[PDB]
DNA sequence: TCATATCACCTGCGTTTCCGTTAAACTATCGGTTGCGGCCATATCTACCAGAAAGCACCGTTTCCC
């Protein structure tokens, strides 16, 4: 409980109104990558922050890569901005996070046959092709990864607080298969996630 | 470089289920052609009928007879 989870990507989308040509969109980005043989859509990396983006003709756009909730609005705001150098109006809209996904190491191993036997009902542990376990919270909705090292991965979830808890949920479990520190502090430690999304810009004319 | 989880997608392959196709035995009329019989025309035979010249009966004035 005190080995408080790490976000490791934040995964969003954007819609832009208007529908466009993607090939003139194709024409003025410094990084992309298209070719119709494969794909219809262009991929779009940038810098700062270290994001990975995606474009649709429909007027739809994704966003990969955020290391926090900040980056995720600010990447897709900059990506709408370069669309709106180029000739189309691009209306910065829809704005959401599909899926987050974190980790956390408990520092004890973990018997994934004890878990997936006493826990079979959210559990399940098939042959092993693979070698970790999944495991099916449903409420609040999370899907957890567990390693037999102590290592944890938490997925399926878009409000920062229900990872601490799906986490905070799992530890009094995870602590029962062992053999022969504890303490959260508190629930959510950090400030909210519309706390930190409010200190970029929100409105759409703040291009 | 293979072995799981999760999401945007959209476009693509070629899949996967009830309907459509080529053509069946058995089905429901309905038509090209078969044979079978009414109305009406004709020359002849007949039923129902009246009219004439002639019958014939009811009747009583006559007169001969009770």
């Amino acid at each position: 409980s005190g080995i408080v989870p790490t976000l490791q990507n934040i995964v969003a989308t954007v819609t832009l109104g208007c529908r466009l040509d993607l090939k003139t969109v194709a024409l003025h980005a410094r990084n992309a990558e298209y070719n119709p043989k494969r794909f219809a859509a262009v991929i779009m990396r940038i810098r700062e922050p270290k994001t990975t983006a995606l474009i649709f003709a429909s007027g739809k756009m994704v966003v990969t890569g955020a290391k926090s909730e900040d980056d995720s609005k600010l990447a897709s705001r900059k990506y709408a901005r370069i669309i709106q150098k180029i000739g189309f109006a691009a209306k910065f809209t829809d704005f959401k996070i599909q899926n987050i996904v974190g980790s956390c190491d408990v520092k004890f191993p973990i018997r994934l046959e004890g878990l997936a036997f006493s826990h079979g009902t959210f559990s399940s542990y098939e042959p092993e092709l693979f070698p970790g376990l999944i495991y099916r919270m449903v409420k609040p909705k999370i899907v957890l990864l567990i390693f037999v090292s102590g290592k944890i991965v938490l997925t399926g979830a878009k409000q920062r607080e229900e990872i601490y808890q799906a986490f905070e949920a799992i530890y009094p479990v995870l602590s029962e298969f062992r053999k022969m520190s504890g303490s959260p502090r508190n629930l959510h430690l950090l400030p909210t996630t519309d706390t930190y999304l409010s200190k970029v810009s929100d409105d759409p004319d703040n291009l």
